[PDB]
């Protein structure tokens, strides 16, 4: 089979990732271990047993390296870095996302206006869910420390009404000290109260329910100060240049934290499986995920596209239903296959430098050196 240089990017990336998993980041093992040691230092109690807490922290990290701990964002970053190169990946990273139009037209048209034989496209997607606060916590100010408080809640003190958002930003919601002192006393003593409860915002009876409904209306009137959106998935699609009049093919790439790595994805050939749906039908279903209000339909598309292969049935079932609305945004660039292939071969050669007859021996050698570098870095930093 003769294939374009563009397709050879995809084939090379897939094969290497299948074989070498974590080594594709190109990060030397001694660098990875020192970063894990530094990341776990805040976890260690200076007064306690040092030689003991070290062995525990190195044991956690050892556990994790055989668990699926690669995040979707990291997987996407790694693809963009390999395909675009370090410098142009950072440009792309500061490009703004465009919201996918209602039918993917804006994205279908970009594809319509590019010659399958001339161009190699990399599309990056992000998927956010709308996550507004749903609890109000009444606390006296003595035992309110804004640095520690749980996020995405509304807090009512005697003299302030605060919204702590997902980033820990503290928003004063507007009322003065007198109005807060009145709201604070009208409400009873639960820990938390709900702010979404029906016939508790529309048909209030109890004075406490009026107070609560009153805070809800204050929050809603100023809702555009806030961003309730939070990321839930990140992934890329690669569309290599075609040969002759061969049809145009897309390959989706992803990891999903706690479910599977980019390597697991490729080993399961779910990229090939989804490839067969065709880029139009894929984008079409992506669009549906964005506008729908149908929970079953929402959970189904998300699971079909983004679950570990073989778990389409329950990835988003029950507790893991996709209850909140989703929006789909994207951003697209072009690829110089010769740069991409050159970056993959620099990775391959960094991998070949590792002792080990099989790919699986190299990965173990990489993991062991990372473990050993993490221990020693932890020892040196703690004076053992």
């Amino acid at each position: 089979k003769l294939e374009s240089p563009g397709f050879m990017v995809h084939k090379k990336l897939k094969s290497m990732s299948q074989s070498y998993g974590v080594m594709m980041t190109g990060v030397p093992a001694e660098v990875l271990g020192q970063m894990q040691a530094e990341r776990s230092i805040p976890s260690i109690n200076k007064t306690g047993n040092l030689k003991q807490q070290i062995a525990k922290e190195v044991s956690k990290v050892c556990h994790m390296m055989t668990e699926p701990t690669q995040s979707c964002g990291q997987a996407s970053n790694d693809v963009c870095e390999l395909l675009l190169g370090k410098i142009e990946a950072e440009k792309f990273h500061f490009t703004k996302y465009e919201a996918l139009s209602a039918d993917g037209d804006n994205l279908k048209n970009v594809l319509e206006n590019t010659a399958p034989s001339s161009t190699n496209l990399l599309i990056r997607f992000e998927i956010d869910r709308e996550d507004p606060p749903i609890v109000l916590v009444k606390t006296k100010n003595e035992n309110f420390n804004p640095e520690t408080a749980v996020k995405n809640k509304i807090y009512l003190l005697e003299n302030k009404l605060y919204f702590i958002d997902k980033m820990g930003n503290l928003f004063n919601l507007g009322p003065g000290k007198k109005k807060c002192t009145q709201l604070f006393n009208a409400i009873g003593d639960s820990a938390e109260y709900s702010l979404c409860d029906p016939f508790v915002l529309e048909e209030p009876e109890k004075p406490e329910d009026f107070a609560i409904s009153e805070i809800v209306d204050i929050f809603n009137e100023q809702k555009e100060r806030f961003d309730f959106w939070i990321g839930s998935h990140s992934f890329t699609i690669y569309i290599p240049q075609t040969l002759g009049e061969s049809p145009r093919q897309f390959y989706p790439y992803q990891a999903y934290f706690g479910s599977h790595t980019l390597q697991d994805w490729f080993v399961s050939d779910k990229d090939e499986y989804l490839s067969r749906i065709g880029i139009d039908k894929y984008i079409e279903k992506l669009a549906v995920l964005g506008k729908t209000t149908n929970t079953k339909e929402r959970s189904d598309i998300y699971a079909e596209f983004f679950s570990k292969r073989g778990r389409e049935a329950f990835f988003c079932a029950h507790l893991n239903e996709k209850r909140q609305p989703l929006r789909v945004k994207f951003k697209i660039t072009e690829i110089n296959p010769e740069l991409a292939l050159k970056n993959l071969q620099e990775t391959q050669e960094f991998i070949d430098t590792h002792p080990g007859e099989n790919p699986s021996d190299k990965v173990e050698n990489y993991r062991n050196r990372a473990k050993l570098a993490m221990t020693e870095h932890l020892e040196s930093l703690l004076d053992i």
